[PDB]
């Protein structure tokens, strides 16, 4: 077991010293196998490796700003939620003061910290990933997203963008399914089984896709966005007879009609990268 | 086992290049001729009517442009077709997948309706649906042959669920394909933390996958029960941080529609009092 020092005790900051205690680890913490001590500049001499979780940024500044000279020799993880330039910011004065400087996002909620399958990305030092990470994977499993400290907040907002994308794609699907009409009244849990299996077939589409981002070459192949304008009118004609109304289709078909509009119609779906840029 | 293909089109003739590689007897016909040569030359027995191909085989597998297409065909055959399966994987309306279902159940065939949820190139491919509805005697009777396609599945005992279930399907793929690509223009643009190239972010979007894959399972119940328990991810949580989303597209300059479609719809969820409920509860907002 490590020596480890939680900075928070907010209902995600507790579940983190939970999950630290629970893989064995020495944990102190600030704000029952913990030890709790009465101020952070106690929590912070106490491990060499600190991780922060409090409200915001600007939190981060009033707890760790007087601590500079403490921080020295030390690695901090800083999973506080924010903005990518607050992430640089602070990167920077730890780099300052001499402290290794990892910042992170928690990619689920409290109840998921310690379970399988959930992401926490990490951003910035090598050396404090390489040295922390089997510390680290108490609280679930870590990514190296690279060097640059503010990744990690773009990381979070682009993935709960798809995040969203999927969802609202699942719910319209939900919808269809459900409606009154031939082929209709099908539960979302049928769906669901169903819309499992289909996610593989996706996942192979956007591993196709995201090379033709990189290249800037897009062959449409089999699937070109002449054919995604068709189904997708398709789409809009069947959600307006069963009653869907999303907007998702109206989208779609407007962002593809301009792609083939501007001639790109043999293309794929990567093309459209180019029209929302 | 003895399986006809009716339509060499570019998928039908990848269906029973699919059935050949499965060692059954597979006989072919297609309207035009002179598409069958290199199926023949894989051991097909291609024939120059639809009579003869219907005749040859117990199960017939459909697989023409549209279903006027497959009327035109099977219409002038209805008294040659009795007994025997016959498996529509032709694209189109789920109206026109239940009257040619009745049309089978008045001459005394057994109906099967599909889709084929790839391009021709996947066929036979793993991991690729095919997704059937309609005679479950049939489905039962005709999964091992059909299995040479992809993988099959069975949506139920309505003719016209497989054509519903594509458009939903691909509704979802659009929805998944566009947050990725706001999330890649997202990850490339210019900014601390940014100029990610696509192919990194997506080995990280490809393990997040499976956690909005769980939120899914989640939330499928709560649709089907009329009860949206927000637990730990509310929608007063969503729409924070879809203001985030769409404040972070405006400074990097990703103009998709996307955030402000979702703000819109959770904020009426929100204005209803629904704040405190999960995602699910958004169902009542597009229905
Ligand atoms: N909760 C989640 O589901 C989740 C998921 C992913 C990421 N996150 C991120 O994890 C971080 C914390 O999670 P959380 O929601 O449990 O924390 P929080 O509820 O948003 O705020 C609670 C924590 O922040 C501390 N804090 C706030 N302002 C402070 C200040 N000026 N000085 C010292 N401490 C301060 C609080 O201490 P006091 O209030 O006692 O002063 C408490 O420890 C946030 O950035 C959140 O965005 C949360
Ligand atoms: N290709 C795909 O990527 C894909 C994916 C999923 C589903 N599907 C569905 O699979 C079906 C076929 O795909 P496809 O592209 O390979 O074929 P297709 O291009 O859509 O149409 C070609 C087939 O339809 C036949 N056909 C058309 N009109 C006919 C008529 N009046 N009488 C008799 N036969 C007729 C053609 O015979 P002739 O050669 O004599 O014209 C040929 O066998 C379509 O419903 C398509 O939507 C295709
Ligand atoms: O406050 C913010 N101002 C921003 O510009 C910003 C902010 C937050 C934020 C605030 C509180 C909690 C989590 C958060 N994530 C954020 C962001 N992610 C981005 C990706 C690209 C460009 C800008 C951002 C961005
Ligand atoms: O109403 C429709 N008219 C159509 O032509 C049609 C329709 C629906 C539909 C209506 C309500 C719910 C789900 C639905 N799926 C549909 C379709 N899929 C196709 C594939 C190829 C050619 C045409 C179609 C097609
Ligand atoms: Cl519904
Ligand atoms: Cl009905
Ligand atoms: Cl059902
Ligand atoms: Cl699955
Ligand atoms: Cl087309
Ligand atoms: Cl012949
Ligand atoms: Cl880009
Ligand atoms: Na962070
Ligand atoms: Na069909």
């Amino acid at each position: 077991g490590a020596k480890v020092t939680v900075l928070g005790l907010g209902p995600m900051g507790a579940a983190l010293a939970g999950a630290f205690l629970a893989a064995g680890h020495r944990t102190t913490v600030w704000n029952e196998g913990a030890t709790e001590v009465a101020s952070a500049a106690e929590a912070v001499a106490a491990s060499p490796l600190v991780v922060v979780c409090l409200a915001t940024y600007e939190a981060v500044h009033e707890v760790l700003d007087p601590l500079a000279d403490e921080l020295a020799g030390r690695t901090v993880v800083n999973l506080t939620s924010g903005s990518p330039v607050h992430a640089r910011e602070t990167a920077n004065w730890a780099q300052q003061h001499g402290a290794e400087y990892l910042d992170g996002v928690i990619m689920t909620t409290p109840s998921g910290i310690g379970k399988p399958d959930y992401l926490l990305l990490y951003s910035g030092s090598q050396a404090a990933f390489d040295g922390s990470r089997g510390t680290l994977c108490a609280l679930g499993e870590p990514m190296n997203l690279g060097t640059d400290a503010a990744m990690a907040s773009v990381y979070d907002t682009a993935l709960l963008g798809l995040m969203w994308g999927t969802l609202t794609g699942w719910l319209h699907g939900v919808a269809l399914m459900g409606a009154d009409g031939p082929g209709g009244n099908v539960t979302a849990t049928a769906f669901t089984e169903v819309a499992n299996r289909w996610m593989k077939t996706v996942g192979v589409f956007m591993n196709t896709y995201a090379p033709h981002v990189d290249a800037g070459h897009y062959p449409g192949d089999e699937f070109t966005l002449h054919l995604h304008h068709r189904t997708m009118n398709i789409l809009a004609h069947a959600s307006e007879l069963r009653g869907v109304v999303s907007g998702l289709p109206e989208l779609l078909t407007e962002l593809t009609g301009r792609a083939i509009t501007a001639g790109h119609g043999n293309d794929s779906y990567a093309r459209l990268v180019e029209f929302i840029r």
